[PDB]
């Protein structure tokens, strides 16, 4: 027995594929082993995304895995919902409910707002980038209207990095003269590293400057540059480096080689790779459950073409989606459990603030409870 | 000759299709004829959009006309950029550069910011609809950050129609608590009509209030019910009914036997339908120029399917794009001129206010010259 | 044992006929039956009213039910008082005393004056209509003369359906010039609805104003429009919807169909039709009382001619009149009891105010007690 | 050359009948005679009015002359407008356009308001009655609202004569409490006589108190009872006794005995009787016009009854109306010219003021020209 699955990875995602492969070899069951097809492409390109999706659908896959960007989330969700093909992804949650999509990255708007309230902020600057959607920006603006916050939102995606050296100085001087020492960096890791590099270059990390990084990879990026800068630096993390599961996984990970497993000869892993490991775990758990329920979702023939009119759905896909959204498993990113929509629930987000000795967990955040200080 | 094009009209777009037929029957001549294949679909469904798009592509069409939405713009842009097939649309301009896309709606961020500066505002509210995009919201937020404004951004897109009566009342009660006198409505015609109805019901159209309708169709709405309220109302208009071309078009549009041409037997025309008429005009002009240039654009049924692997485009696409972007003609929207990215330049937006004797054009806005008061 | 009665209804008053039939079937048979002749006409045309009255009298009817207007009240009064034929009517009470006429509508002049005194008005406006007489206008003027008020009486009746908007806008502009915020509407349902639409259009339903609907049909109008404006809206109501009889009737009435009972599928009921129902009850009770007294009212022969000279009145008409004015029952309007002149006594008018949550009763008015607050 | 006309007169009208007979003998042309039938009846009884009208129509009359009051005007107007029978009346004009009715009494609201403005009045009192229509009161109130007047309107037509002492004493005490030295008496002859008697009794007829008699007959009342005292007393006059025609008529009028011509041997004639004489003149000359036009209008006892179903008119009656309403003559009232409605157009109202010596003309009022001074 073997279930065919599809894999989508961007051009430059080596650690994610390495983590997927280690997860496959780890939770591979002798009763049934997944046969994954891996397609490398430009995740921003919707044409390439739909090409790969239709190729996988023609191959007759039961659960598609892969990433999506701001420019392909719509087509991915639309094709999955119309064709009843389950999609598992560690990318940003969709801006609203979307069937047949398994969002494994927990929402961070709640944790970010709780951290702002805990720090008791009234006015700050929101440095955002349109790469993970503007849902966090909308949530911040709505909460600012509710709580009477003086938030100044500045976009950094549109400015070309060539000419974006004087505008950084201008807006930083504006913040300094307005005493806007509180900033939030809602950007991808590369953009966050670029922004903090410019911050150190311009010397805008003096005492009083409280930086908040709105991503789950706080330690995954570079923090040794502002370790002793005397600036309040905070962030969030979904993977805990203390529990036994992640400890043993990291041992088995750093004991690997960087030749056949790129991006695996270190101790610090990315939350995307950890969530891909967790996705392998949830996939094998749900397929095992479906097999144990005496349901053979195996399609007799090929699924056909995606474009073929009228749409060609299949109830085995709905069954696979139902099995996917009914799994409760412990993993690297914490407790894994989903709603009927596909979003992730029952999760804990560890909050840490950078100090001179290093980042240290100042507490944890969940959904059933507000921010907790540890 | 006979050149075949495509159509992606939405399901519920009748006036735009009527304007399309009117433009076809007017600009049609003995030189050549335009044979379109019109598909009525859900512009929000990317799967349906893809089906229609490469259905027309397999039909071997030369250019495509239609609409899109924030949930399907990326699919259209990627498909056109990859298959080199042009796409003329009256929908919102794409947030950035996209080749083989001709956008007929002029940008409104610059005109709106100029109008706000002319009115000398410092604390106002911005009611935006997430179902259409947030480019204008991003622009106004950046300007406020660079000009020290107090913008209260409130989303009115998630408001369902089952209880969209108390929601607006509570929203405006909160605005009154915040002492908000000036409001900017960045919504479509139906949404702004609902907001105006709620404003009138809760009696918030009295003297001392200001409203700015952030859309090109100022006179498209039922603006008569708020005309006698006594509150400042400002907006933008793209079609000048006092122009000879617009008057001559209306002279035939008002007597079009509405049963045959839906939404025609009236003196007002929505800016989307006006841009559809202008799109027919510009397509005819571009094809006439291309043929009169001694260029062979013969194409047979060799297009294949949109998901061909590898996807080889046709060489006539770039020449059609160049011919389409080199058109300088006059229409209902005014002067029509495109840049190297497909966006419109050398255009004029008429800023209007609402008075007790009807709307009046106080001035005009341009991209080379800022707001001008007459 | 069939008792012959008559019926006059206007061309457009169908809910009143529906309520008449509902009462006719509610008290169908106790010890006899009632046989009505229904005649529809223009109630404001005295010739048609006389023709119908003469035809019904020639048909040998015992009592007559029907409406009248300011230009047809005198004819009905004179014919009834000379031919000794009773006339039960829900129309406006006659400006004086008149025999053989039963006026079901309670007087509103006392309640209106008491409400004005309770609100402590000194300067206000009085929008009257030349539709139901100017008796209330004369009473208000006399009271103002005796209490040192400043009444601005304006007629809103002599306007056509071609410049109503302009006329009302000019009237309220003059009202603003005089700085009058307190307004009284002596109009009926349609006229007050038009005035409400116009005042909403000009934006004068906001806080700082006060309107009194001087008619018993407070909730019968469309008060949903001004319920959220923030201005006081008072009124009067004769049917008490949270009663026992009223609730039972509304349950039995909202279940009917508009196909067979026009205007009889709603949770509300106009006071005219309610008084029609109570008139049916009153006539049935009066004839049951006459049967209990064992008096033969059967005519010796044909009634004769309506315009007979000399006019000889049948003596049994006086007994019919006494039975009509002697009955005392409880219905929708409340305690129904008449005096020697046919007017209503021992009645109660429920004063209502239009709050945001809805029209809430604030007290009741009687003839032996002044306005009582609860 | 033999025409039947109908006559309606109140039970107690003598001078009007005498003037009717005077006009009949004075215009008894040898070409044709107008044989009248006189019906004496209580004009305030709509049934009696209808009976007489139906009898006259049944015998086939061509025109009807008579009077009415506020309780019998609608019956006459409706019956005339339905059966197409002309009706000449010196009574008060109807408050609108009523066909087939000739109103020889000129309106007085315009002259009254012109006199008020010429006397420079801002606050005064207006004592009226409900026995001659409320059109003058409505006009006074509308003009007061337009010109910022303070008018005290008090109705004195609802009181009896035994309680008149106390009622009028309280009324004049209230007038003194407002210091009302300027009053307008829009009442009938008996009412104004009682008013002036009570004024003399209280002693308020001293200089300073200004009285205006709002009727055309300022010689019929006790013009000498209140003449002494120096009090301003004004009034109107439609008859001019200095005119040659009026003097020649009254020269015979005085010589006529009282036996067969009641109320004739006097130097003063009521304006109602003057309008009766003018009515005889106008019907006679209109029938001369009809006879000279070569038109046969022969009617006899064949018109049937008034209550015929369906009520069919008789055609040449509209020709009677056209002859009546499209003519101009000279009479006691002056120039007699009617419009398409039936009201006078080119009347000249004279204005009289009272001193201790007696009445004296002040000026004249016309429809095209305002108050005139001499
Ligand atoms: C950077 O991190 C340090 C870590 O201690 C922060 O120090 C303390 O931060 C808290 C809250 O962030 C401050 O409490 C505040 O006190 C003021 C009264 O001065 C009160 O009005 C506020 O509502 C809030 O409770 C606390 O004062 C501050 N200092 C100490 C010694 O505890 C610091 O605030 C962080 N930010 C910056 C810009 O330094
Ligand atoms: C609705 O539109 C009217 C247009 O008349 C607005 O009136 C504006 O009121 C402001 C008051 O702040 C005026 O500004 C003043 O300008 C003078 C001269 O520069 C300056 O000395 C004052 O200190 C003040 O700044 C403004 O001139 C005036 N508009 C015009 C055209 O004169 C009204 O405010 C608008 N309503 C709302 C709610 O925005
Ligand atoms: C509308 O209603 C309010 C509240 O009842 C009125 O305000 C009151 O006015 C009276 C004078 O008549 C004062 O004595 C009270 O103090 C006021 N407040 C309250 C809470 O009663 C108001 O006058 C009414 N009319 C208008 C035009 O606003
Ligand atoms: C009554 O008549 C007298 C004289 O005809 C009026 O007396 C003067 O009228 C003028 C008119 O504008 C006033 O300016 C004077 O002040 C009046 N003088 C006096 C002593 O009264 C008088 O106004 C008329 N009306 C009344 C009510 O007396
Ligand atoms: C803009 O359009 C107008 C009208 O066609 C034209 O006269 C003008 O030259 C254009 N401007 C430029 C810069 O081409």
């Amino acid at each position: 027995n073997s279930i065919q699955i599809g894999g989508l990875f961007p051009r430059g995602a080596d650690q994610e594929y390495s983590a997927f492969r280690v997860g496959m070899v780890q939770f591979s069951t002798s009763e049934f082993r997944l046969t994954p097809h891996i397609d490398n492409l430009e995740v921003a390109n919707s044409f390439a995304v739909t090409n790969a999706f239709c190729s996988q659908f023609s191959r007759g896959v039961y659960a598609i895995f892969g990433f999506y960007d701001k420019k392909s989330v719509n087509t991915i969700t639309s094709f999955c919902g119309t064709l009843h093909v389950s999609f598992i992804t560690p990318s940003f949650p969709t801006d609203g409910t979307h069937p047949f999509v398994i969002q494994m990255r927990p929402d961070l708007k709640g944790a970010l707002l709780s951290l702002i309230e805990y720090y008791q902020w009234d006015k700050f600057a929101y440095l955002y980038d349109s790469d993970r959607g503007l849902s966090t920006l909308q949530a911040v603006l709505d909460s600012a209207a509710e709580k009477k916050w003086q938030v100044t939102a500045i976009n950094v995606g549109n400015i070309n990095n060539d000419k974006k050296d004087e505008t950084y100085r201008s807006l930083f001087q504006d913040l300094e003269l307005k005493k806007e020492r509180r900033v939030i960096l809602d950007c991808e890791r590369d953009k966050v590293n670029d922004i903090v590099d410019q911050v150190i270059t311009i010397g805008k990390h003096v005492k009083g400057y409280h930086y908040i990084i709105a991503n789950l990879g706080f330690t995954d990026g570079d923090l040794l540059k502002i370790q002793f800068g005397g600036a309040n630096v905070s962030g969030f993390q979904i993977v805990d480096y203390d529990d036994s599961l992640v400890s043993k996984f990291i041992e088995r990970w750093s004991t690997l080689e960087e030749k056949e497993y790129p991006g695996a000869h270190t101790a610090t892993i990315k939350y995307t790779s950890a969530l891909t490991y967790d996705a392998v775990q949830v996939m094998t758990e749900a397929f095992r459950n479906l097999r144990k329920q005496r349901i053979e979702i195996s399609r007799r023939g090929n699924a056909g073409d995606c474009l073929a009119n009228p749409a060609v759905p299949w109830g085995q896909g709905v069954e696979i989606e139902r099995a996917l959204k009914q799994v409760q498993v412990e993993g690297l990113s914490g407790n894994i459990k989903f709603d009927q929509n596909g979003k992730r629930i029952n999760y804990t987000i560890n909050i840490m603030e950078l100090k001179t000795n290093g980042p240290r967990k100042i507490g944890y955040w969940s959904e059933v409870d507000k921010m907790v200080v540890t």
